[PDB]
């Protein structure tokens, strides 16, 4: 029979073509992200680069371009690859070639993840501008530093960084229990931050 | 400007929608799927369980399934799944919702990988159907001991193992250096069989 669903390591599971909100814990999602890799592993290091660690850089990205952001849209920002945990990691040059399809199922668990924590469903285009902002400069960084790109193939591809600098946040790959451990911690810190 | 190719940590680069086989190099797929996860990494283990390793898994698998298997179909095993080191790891369900030209990428990779070994460019129907059938046992055992699935799931989505035991290989996850070492080594004694059995 076809797999219709991700069982999940705390026994929960999520429908894959169709994710409710009341399936998504960030326990599971933690998990998973820090074990996908970015760059698909071809990146400097004993330790992949992971989906985790690459959402505390761009959520830190993003609170350094963007001094007024709310609690709520640093979470977004944090939990904008959130949707790997269960899509896993696909380059960006291949979201173009992968059908409607893919596309529309990513959009439903983004609205789920969003939703279990209270979230707008999507962010606004404008919201969704800075994170991905946020999310390519941090790949800027991901490629020059541990993925073998030039500085003159990441400028092309990403674009060069306005007032952004590598001294801002941690490159280096961590591994899988720490990547974890930092996530979640983070993901609580702006939990806190969302009530008051 | 959208990227049209993936640069390696060794200098060169594989063209992502018309790869040259010249262009693969075993050390660039042994470092990524060393360092890609499968199951989206919902693995127990403080290591996530990489493509590497299921490929050593599948390659010992097969090699069961299949005594009478040659050398160059014990390599085309372990290398199925090497494409994912620039196309990366996609679980099973959404490849009927991936799209046509997504599944063409992948052909053209296995065919570049497979001629820059020497291989034929695509496995027969056959050697693919017994390929499949040891990637669907190790996903079994993966499944069930790995990914939180039970056996009654297990059983459902990837059928019951028949004569493949969990002593057979080696399941908990290993760190990316030592799944790296190990399938460089396998690639290789591989590579001294097919010399054996080509002869001069």
């Amino acid at each position: 029979s076809p797999r219709a669903w991700q069982r999940m390591l705390s026994g929960r599971r999520l429908d894959l073509l169709d994710p409710s909100p009341l399936d998504v814990e960030i326990a599971d999602i933690a998990h998973g992200l820090a074990r996908v890799a970015r760059w698909n592993g071809q990146t400097r290091g004993d330790h992949a680069f992971t989906v985790a660690q690459h959402c505390l850089i761009v959520e830190t990205i993003f609170c350094r371009m963007c001094p007024g952001a709310t609690p709520d849209e640093m979470q977004m920002a944090l939990l904008h690859d959130a949707p790997e945990y269960v899509i896993g990691d696909m380059i960006s040059p291949f979201k173009s070639v992968v059908g409607g399809g893919y596309k529309t199922v990513e959009k439903r668990l983004e609205a789920a993840v969003h939703l279990r924590f209270g979230l707008p469903p999507h962010a606004s285009r404008e919201l969704k501008d800075r994170i991905k902002k946020a999310d390519t400069v941090a790949a800027f960084f991901e490629a020059t530093e541990l993925a073998g790109f030039s500085t003159a193939e990441a400028q092309k591809f990403f674009g060069l960084p306005r007032g952004i600098t590598r001294d801002m946040f941690d490159i280096i790959p961590l591994p899988s229990t720490e990547a974890q451990r930092l996530f979640i911690a983070r993901f609580e810190a702006i939990e806190t931050l969302r009530v008051t």
